[PDB]
């Protein structure tokens, strides 16, 4: 049993997890939308989630990721560092998932449903003590690519979509 988009022959070309993780090294990726409200790490009604990486390890297909985020329990931006490794899920031959490992050893395995050069549509299976759902991440929180947005809306049908990282997360300019 697995999502119908988890068809490697059909969709694998757009589900390259290692390529997507390395992309976090060049540009910050912002989670612009999601279909769920709570994350065990980011908190409740979490918003303003972004990530940047460094320390690419080709032998391990892992990076060190630095996250920023907000939730309804603190008015200040929060930060955390986690290791993320490209792994295989749903019988795939080429890595199509992200295995996050927090400093306390907690593990989350999410799956790339669709990914293009500057955006990712990620599926949260809901088996890591968390809510099942989808996330949309992109490098520019103000200009969302239509291809990823359409794929996110397509796969996330029947749920309640909400904004996560938007310009409201920052107070931009001066004076
Ligand atoms: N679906 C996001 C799970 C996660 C990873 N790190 C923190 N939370």
């Amino acid at each position: 049993n697995q999502p119908d988009w988890a068809d490697e022959a059909a969709n694998g070309a757009h589900q390259d997890a290692w390529k997507s993780l390395k992309a976090d090294v060049e540009n910050v990726y912002y989670m612009v939308k999601a279909t769920y409200k709570n994350d065990p790490v980011w908190g409740n009604d979490f918003t303003c989630v972004g990530v940047m990486a460094n320390d690419v390890n080709e032998d391990e297909k892992s990076i060190q990721a630095e996250f920023l985020f907000m939730n309804n329990a603190d008015t200040n931006m929060q930060f955390a560092t986690e290791k993320v490794t490209a792994v295989k899920m749903y019988g795939y031959n080429r890595e199509n998932a992200f295995r996050y490992e927090t400093e306390d050893g907690q593990v989350f395995t999410d799956v790339i449903a669709y990914s293009d050069d500057n955006c990712d549509v990620i599926y949260v299976p809901g088996t890591d003590g968390n809510e099942e759902g989808y996330e949309l991440w992109t490098t520019d929180y103000d200009n969302i690519p239509a291809n990823c947005l359409n794929k996110f809306n397509e796969y996330a049908v029947g749920r309640e979509t909400r904004d996560v990282f938007t310009s409201a997360c920052l107070e931009i300019a001066a004076a």
